[PDB]
C-alpha cells in the first residue's frame, strides 16, 4: 500500500530497568552458550507492583508518545492496544483502560492478537480506519505492552530465538502532519506456519493449572514433523521477502536508500539473519539498541523508532524501514521519511 | 457512518447442542429463582472433545458462512476473530488458524478482543479497511469463538445478567455486492465503565492458579464503590441511546421502520430491558431466539441474523438493526436492508 496522507506525530517507548544476561548466566537461569549464541546482553524487567501492570506501562507510553507530538488527546479516533500474554486481569477489557487513562472517555478501544507482529499490523489497520470517515479526529493511538512471569514464561529460555523484555510502547498516527511520513505498508502472511506455533499441544478446554513453563522451541520441532512441509523454511522466507519488497517498492525505495530498519528483537547467532535476507548490514539495523532490551512483546518496532528520534540517528530526508514479524506467520513492513525532529 | 458500498455475502453459526436451565437446576449449579427471574431456557454447551475448541467451531462457521454468499476464498483480504476467552491453547495466534482452515494461507488475520462488542466493532476495522486499498480483495470475514469451562467459569453464574453460550458465527463482509446491504454503523463508548469490568481486583504479575470461579456481578459492584460517580445509569444509557441514534440517522430510517433488533443475550427481568431503551417490543427482538442459545461470546448478532435469514423471518426490503454492547463499555450498532433471500 502507498499512502498519500499518513505521518507518525509521536513514539515513545516506557520500558523498566535493565537485567543483564552476565546477571542471569551467574544466577544459574540462563546457559552462557545460550547466552553468547542469541547475542542478547540484557532485557528490560518490571517490577511485579501494580503500577507495571502492562495497560499501566502502556498507558505511560502513550501519554509520552502523545505530548512529543502535541497531539491533542480529544483528537484521537481510535486506540489499538496489541500484546503477546496476560495483562493482569482477565474477562476485562485492558484496550479501555489504556484508552481510557491516555486518550479518554469517548474513543473505540481495541485488543489486538496477531503476536508479535500487532505492533505493525496495527498501522494497517488504525491507517484505514483513520482514511474511512467513521471517526471524528484526525489520530490512532496504538499502543503495545506485556510484563512476563514465572512459572509461565521463562524470559531467558521460553521462546528459542529470542528473550522476553518487559514494557510498552506507543505510536500516534495522524492523517494530518506528523514528523514522519508513512509512505508505504505492506503485509506478508503464510498463514500454515500456524502449527509451528503449538506444535502438538492439544486443545484444552480450560489453560492448564498449574502452569507449566512455556518452551515454544520445542512446539516449534513437533510443529515441523507434524507440518512434514517440504520447503518450511522458504515459506518464511517469502512472506519476509514480499513483505520488504512491496513495502520498498510501494514507497518507491530502495534498501540502499534506508538509512535504518527497525527489526524484531531476534537472532539466530549463526548463519544468515534477518539483516542479510534484507540486504543491509547489522549496523543499519536496530539490532544495537535491541540486543540491550530484549523482544519487548509486539512494541520492538515503536520502541526502536523512538530511540532513533530520541538520540537524534536520522534526520529530515532520511528513510527508515519499519519491519515486523510474528508467530501465525504474519509480517508487516513500513517505510517512513522523516520530515522533521520532534 | 453511512455505508455508500458495505454488503453481508452471508452469515452462519456453528453452535453445540443446547442444555436447559431445568438441567442446570436440578444438577444443583444454578439457583432456582435465579433460572425463573433471567429467564434464560437453555444455552449451547461444547463437548470438551479438541473438535469443538473455539478456532476450530469458528473455521466451520466460517466455511458454511462463506459458501452461503458464494464469495471465493481468494476474494478475502482480511479475517478479523473476536472472541472473550481461552482459544484452547496459549502463546499461539487462533485468528492465523481460522484463516488458515476457512480461506487459505495469505491472508491478513488478527484477534479482537472488545469483550461482547467485538463482533460488531469488526464490522467497522473491516469495512473500513477494505475501503482503503490495502488488499486486493474485496470481502472480508469476520468470526467469533468460545468455550467457557471451570474451574474458571460457570456459565450459569459469572456474569449477573446473563448466561454464556459455547459457539462460534462468522460474517463475511462485501464491498462488490451481497443480500443485505450495510446502510450504517455508530459506535457508543465510555471507557470509564472498564473499572466496572475489574471490581477491586488487583493487577497480578501472573494468571491466578489454581483459578477461582469468575464474578462479574461481584466486579460490578465493587467497581461501582471504587467509581463513586453520580451519574453511573446515565452513561450507559447515553452510549447506548448515541449508538442507536447514529446508527438510525446514518441510515435514514425510523425506529418504526426496524424489523427486527438482533441484541445481545442479557435480561434483568425486572420489566425494564435494553428493548425499552430502544424503542422496540420484546417481541421484534431477538429474545425469543437468544434465551435458547445463551450469549454465544462476541457472537449474538452474527447468530441472531443467520437465524433471522435461515428460517425467512424477513424479506427484502427489511431493516434490521444489529445491535451490540461488551464491557469497556463499547456498543456498536448497524442498519442492515435485506435485499435478498439467500
Ligand atoms: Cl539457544
Ligand atoms: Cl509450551
Ligand atoms: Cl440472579
Ligand atoms: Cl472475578
Amino acid at each position: 500500500m502507498r499512502w498519500e496522507n499518513l505521518f507518525v506525530s509521536g513514539v515513545a517507548a516506557w520500558l523498566p530497568p535493565l537485567s543483564t544476561a552476565q546477571d542471569a548466566v551467574m544466577a544459574g537461569l540462563l546457559d552462557p552458550a545460550r547466552s553468547k549464541l542469541r547475542g542478547i546482553e540484557s532485557v528490560t524487567v518490571a517490577s511485579d507492583a501494580e503500577e507495571d501492570a502492562p495497560p499501566r506501562m502502556a498507558a505511560r507510553a502513550a501519554r509520552a508518545a502523545l505530548g512529543r507530538g502535541d497531539v491533542d488527546p480529544a483528537d484521537v479516533s481510535l486506540v489499538l492496544h496489541s500484546s503477546l500474554w496476560f495483562q493482569g486481569i482477565d474477562l476485562w477489557p485492558a484496550a479501555s483502560y489504556v484508552a481510557h487513562e491516555a486518550v479518554g472517555r469517548h474513543v473505540p478501544a481495541f485488543g489486538l492478537a496477531q503476536r508479535c507482529n500487532g505492533g505493525m499490523g496495527a498501522i494497517e489497520l488504525a491507517g484505514a480506519y483513520l482514511g474511512s470517515g467513521i471517526g471524528a479526529g484526525h489520530a490512532a493511538l496504538l499502543t503495545t505492552g506485556d510484563r512476563f512471569a514465572g512459572p509461565r514464561i521463562d524470559r531467558w529460555n521460553s521462546v528459542d530465538v529470542t528473550m522476553y523484555g518487559d514494557g510498552a510502547a506507543a505510536l500516534v498516527l495522524s492523517t494530518r502532519d506528523g514528523f514522519a511520513r508513512v509512505l508505504s505498508t505492506a503485509t506478508g502472511v503464510d498463514n500454515s506456519l500456524e502449527i509451528l506455533a503449538r506444535g502438538d499441544e492439544p486443545f484444552a478446554p480450560h489453560p492448564v493449572e498449574p502452569s507449566p513453563v512455556a518452551d515454544l522451541g520445542t512446539r516449534t520441532v513437533r510443529g515441523a514433523e507434524l507440518a512434514d512441509l517440504p520447503d518450511l523454511t522458504h515459506r518464511y522466507i517469502d512472506l519476509l521477502v514480499a513483505a520488504k519488497t512491496q513495502a520498498l517498492e510501494d514507497a518507491g525505495t530502495a534498501i540502499e536508500d534506508i538509512a535504518h530498519a527497525v527489526i524484531p528483537v531476534s537472532r539466530r547467532g549463526t548463519g544468515h539473519e534477518l539483516h542479510d535476507l534484507l540486504g543491509l548490514p547489522d549496523e543499519r539495523t536496530s539490532w544495537a539498541y535491541g540486543r540491550t532490551t530484549g523482544h519487548v512483546g509486539a512494541g520492538d518496532q515503536y520502541a526502536g523508532l523512538a530511540h532513533l528520534v530520541e538520540n537524534a540517528l536520522v534526520q529530515p530526508g532520511d528513510r527508515v524501514l519499519l519491519f515486523g514479524g510474528g508467530a501465525g506467520y504474519t509480517c508487516t513492513a513500513a517505510v517512513v521519511e522523516i520530515l522533521r525532529m520532534p
